[PDB]
């Protein structure tokens, strides 16, 4: 990229979003402000390259709190599902967040997983 910058965490998302995985994308211009905001609270103070294992989950778990614990699950993946291709991209390195929010409540059974090969543009 000839104009250095926002490497960040932003447009990471953008990278595989753009293959047009989940719909809503145009309210998510706007909702940028309010989602970097509550997702990065107590940790908005770090680079990408420099994620934590699950202590970050702690103010993710206020709103848990408040009843709309759903929510903080629609939140974590995002950085779990990034931080995948992060570690594919080995910009990282290492796995911070190896589970983070690992089992919920209810768990499946899974019976013959298809979530081990994906590759499609």
């Amino acid at each position: 990229m000839e104009n250095s910058g926002a490497y960040t965490f932003e447009t990471i998302a953008r990278e595989w979003h753009e293959s047009n995985k989940r719909w809503s994308e145009d309210h998510r211009s706007r909702v940028l402000r309010y989602l970097e905001l509550y997702i990065f609270p107590h940790i908005g103070s770090s680079d990408i390259r420099q994620l934590k294992t699950s202590h970050l989950l702690a103010p993710i778990k206020e709103v848990d709190t408040s009843g709309k614990h759903d929510v903080a699950q629609r939140l974590q993946q995002r950085v779990t599902a990034i931080m995948r291709y992060a570690v594919q991209n080995d910009y990282i390195d290492s796995n911070p967040a190896s589970d983070m929010a690992g089992a919920l409540s209810t768990t499946k059974a899974r019976h013959y997983p298809l979530e081990h090969h994906h590759h499609h543009h």
